[PDB]
């Protein structure tokens, strides 16, 4: 848990279901989405 300052980060197991993640990130945090964009890059150093 906890903030980062130089945002809210989190260490998480891969085996959790996505619904508790979404309920966390919408209820305890900011609101819903009319849209959702995905960019894939990260092998590009």
């Amino acid at each position: 848990f906890g903030d980062i300052q130089f945002g809210k980060y989190l260490r998480l197991s891969c085996d959790t279901d996505s619904e508790t993640l979404y309920e966390l990130l919408t209820q305890h945090w900011h609101l819903k989405t009319p849209n959702l964009v995905i960019s894939v890059t990260g092998g590009a150093k």
